[PDB]
């Protein structure tokens, strides 16, 4: 393998119950033969990814951690938000989405579906439920700076009339949901709910289902699974 | 120039403020020549260390931050302890440590020297039973009964001068650390020095200890207190919003 | 005064000691100075209901439905109990007001308040119960809540009881956010215009179980009565 | 119903989830008539084992935990110990004691006996001689060097067939015991089962010893483990307050 397929695998050796290897453990566990795998480590030693311990054995570096670090923002979220989502699917078993704002626009982190899914997945910030919910608990500038720009019916049931979208991003915000009837699919609907984290909204989570489908079901499961985001995000402390 | 030291350039081109870029500012910004660039941000997109999005770009990967959540704990403590105990070898001027328990065994995450220290550490790489130092006393005093009496059913080998190894002793010894929130080793690790440790906490459990190491005349109570607020600040820090 | 049966049985419980485990129904008579007579009545009574537990060897103890009795209440009755030292400490320094106050069914209830002679700020004189967005207890107590019981408060109208309630959800959150992180929460003009009300947590094995509050003049400084309280809920932790 | 009982059925409203209530609420819950659950009420608020609260409800009074803390050591041990003793009768389908010293010597605080009981179980009356049990010896070993030299000051009775009275020979008896972690022979009194005792700590110290008697036949490794799990069991939940 590369050298970098080899480092990923002796990193994958270590565990949060196993801190500290000698390199010919490793060799073992990571079936690479012995020499492959002390060469490895040394290099992996080097540039701080692995570190030599107090008691002579290897252990993740923190120059590892501080990389990491850099993507914590988008990686955090998404890695506690996955546990949650596949909950949602097991109940509801349609597709759901996390999405966030970023440079006024919609960036989806990811998105789970359904084998049987009936609903179908398919972009602007007024074009999803995401979105619209997003857009509702940004700041007062940046709905105007938003509203005065271009606004295409980018699907069937696309709301955009610059008033119609004041009273449905109000309503949004009061409520803690909004529904998107026909933005993707005539036949399908979006619903998000936001997720909040130290008292700010900083994603949306949403599904999609069918049109004819009950909503405040939906409502309610994405909701309780936006509170255990929030949950974990603020309890965890590594 | 190894690959190794380019996939770690290319990785330090991200930050908080940099979390989306193409492969030719990478090839910029980490100085690699444009064709080494795209073919190491490809080789690195592969295993997942990143992720290209629809629209041409690169971001740190989930398969990154899964790696480093390997050992996420011992890394994120040491990174928040370590401005407290820089702080306690300021006041002390001895040595510093932190530790945790694996397995019932005291595995020491940071060690720190002050260069006019009178005490020494032991300087040869191995491990310390549980019963053999501060850390590890004070570490099971909070493991819970079970535990306690596993350890004790075990060798305990008087490892050095001050070693409490008789098991009503230890019993006490314990008992006294998990309502005091300290222990003293005296001439544990050497007859002349005396190790010193505290508990940190996250969410009412205790997961890792705050140590000294001082001659063994020196007192106790006042190391003590250090220890202590060097903890509390460790406890606060770790629950702080942004990593 | 002194002759129903309940005060009876009170004065025969208060004759046991930690070092007085086991008595006869006699010697209850002498310690309690009751006559015997009516001494073994309200003995043989205690025992019926399990208050006391007896022996074929005639000796009588404290009985087991006494302690599950008192369990029903304990966390409150136990924590009061360690607290109130604590208090008084800060009663000393601070010379104004200091409480202590649990969450319910999502509403703060008030286990202890001591009142300094000196005090220039005043406490609430409103007979019932304020709720939970009301205090600084309540805050701090909602801030360790989980956001499902955020939202739910949160979804409910909230009065504004005092000059100062904050009633907005949005400055609710970002307020509660803060005090999670910081370790306390401030309520200024809660109760009057002219008045601060400050809380801290008080944790049992890792979970917030209760305030200790602070009420002092707005015009004061918020920073050391903070850190009097911490030190205090401190001390009680260490002792639960 | 007397007054008595009443009360009781009173406090009885009141748990852990519900620390406050309105007379009335009180009234509804304990199946008395208004008037009645108002001066029942009213007098234990007079005597202190309720109290008014401070927004206006009652709630259990200070008093009466101050009442029950006057036997804690006992109550809370017992209360505590309980759930663990009923999982040793679960699995060894015998006799399982908990005891403790009082005055130097041993008051049995539970006694459970299972309905299966192939070994007989002796009725105790009052507290037994502390060198005629294995629970005794086991408590006798963890005392002071004082307390042991106390008993052995006197010459010692032999009390049943099982008793050791030699005083060289408790001395041996109770060494081994301190170390081994339990004492396990013929009943020390009437020897035809097995008496099996272990310590239960507290903070360091030996509060009490978990015993099983069993027929003199059984193994007794699998019940010295038994009772050892229930006694860290019982340590355990003692320290989790």
């Amino acid at each position: 393998d590369s050298m970098l397929a080899r480092v990923v695998r002796v990193l994958e050796t270590f565990n949060v119950d196993r801190t500290a290897q000698t390199a010919s453990d490793i060799g073992r566990r990571a079936a690479l033969p012995s020499s492959t795998a002390h060469r490895v480590v040394d290099e992996m030693v080097l540039v701080g990814i692995l570190e030599r311990g107090i008691d002579g054995k290897v252990r993740l570096g923190m120059r590892l951690w501080e990389l990491a670090l850099r993507g914590s923002m988008a990686l955090r979220l998404r890695q506690v938000a996955l546990p949650h989502m596949e909950r949602v699917q097991q109940r509801v078993r349609e597709h759901t989405q996390l999405a966030v704002l970023e440079h006024n626009e919609v960036l989806f982190l990811e998105r789970l579906s359904h084998h049987e899914a009936v609903s179908n997945l398919a972009l602007p910030v007024h074009a999803s439920s995401s979105g619209l919910m997003l857009l509702a608990h940004a700041g007062p500038e940046v709905r105007e700076e938003v509203l005065s720009k271009p606004l295409p019916r980018v699907g069937p049931g696309t709301v955009t009339d610059p008033e119609a979208l004041r009273r449905l991003l109000a309503n949004a915000y009061r409520a803690g949901y909004v529904a998107a009837p026909g933005y993707i699919e005539a036949v399908a609907t979006g619903i998000a709910v936001p997720i909040r984290s130290e008292g700010v909204v900083i994603a949306a989570l949403s599904a999609v289902q069918p049109l004819q489908n009950a909503v405040e079901p939906t409502v309610e499961i994405l909701r309780e699974a936006a509170v255990g985001i929030e949950t974990d995000l603020r309890a965890s402390r590594w």
